[PDB]
């Protein structure tokens, strides 16, 4: 095979709230990716906190031309629907009122991943593309433990931000009255040369979910070797949903 090695891998990460112990790991899950969308929940906890974001329905943007966005995006946006639909220029417009320092400052002081947003060296993104693939990284463990800390409210930010920021988690009903929280994230590795390889697709889906009073938290990332026709953030999403009441049994 004249390609390179597989690189495909799986995890998926379930921990109990209320005994802190792992209920059902499949895989290393210490890998560090990209986070994609799943990147949305710090950044509307940074938001919240800052004051760019108020609350669930404010403030309402406006897509306007000249402005990167597909075509299903380019409608009215609160954080309500840019958390539901991963609304990727919400992200920039909110980046661009914090600022390089504003945003490298939350993110260290929130630990996430290896808290680089600096971007790529050279190309001066890292506002707009550092959480795709040009910096930022963060491995299945780690988000299990941020939002671990973002459900009890011990993240370093006000706590009414982190209540905010779990109002607008985009929420989910699983067999057996499992309510879920969880943010999807769809993406492409890079190659050698720093370019997305789209025969490397990955897929998170990242969160917590309660029945009866009990707590997970969770995260599942497929990072495919070959192309995939539907985005595996969904579809790690669905097959999760699917799943949850036979691997939170433990």
């Amino acid at each position: 095979s004249n390609a390179q090695q597989s690189q495909a891998f799986e995890c998926t990460l379930v921990t109990s709230i209320e005994t802190g112990a792992v209920i059902n790991q499949q895989g290393a899950c210490d890998q560090r990716v990209a986070p994609a969308s799943t990147f949305k929940v710090p950044l509307a906890l940074i938001g919240y906190d800052a004051g760019i974001l108020l609350d669930d329905k404010t403030p309402a943007w406006d897509w306007k031309p000249g402005t990167e966005a597909r075509a299903q995006d380019r409608k009215t946006v609160d954080p309500t629907i840019w958390e539901q639909d991963s609304v990727l220029w919400y992200s920039r417009e909110l980046t661009r009122r914090l600022g390089p320092e504003k945003f490298a400052a939350y993110v260290k002081r929130l630990g996430y991943g290896n808290a680089d947003v600096s971007g790529e060296p050279g190309k001066n993104n890292g506002l707009t593309h550092s959480w795709l693939g040009a910096s930022l990284t963060v491995s299945p463990v780690e988000q299990v433990g941020f939002i671990r800390r973002l459900l009890a409210g011990n993240l370093p930010v006000s706590r009414d931000a982190q209540a905010k920021t779990r109002a607008i988690v985009p929420v989910f009903y699983a067999p057996e009255s499992w309510s879920v929280h969880g943010k999807t994230g769809t993406g492409f590795m890079r190659d050698e040369k720093g370019n997305p390889d789209r025969s490397r697709p990955f897929g998170w889906f990242v969160g917590w979910a309660e029945r009866e009073g009990q707590h997970i938290v969770f995260a599942r990332l497929r990072v495919a070797d070959k192309p995939s026709s539907e985005p595996l953030g969904p579809a790690v999403r669905d097959a999760f949903l699917r799943d949850i009441a036979r691997l939170a049994v433990h």
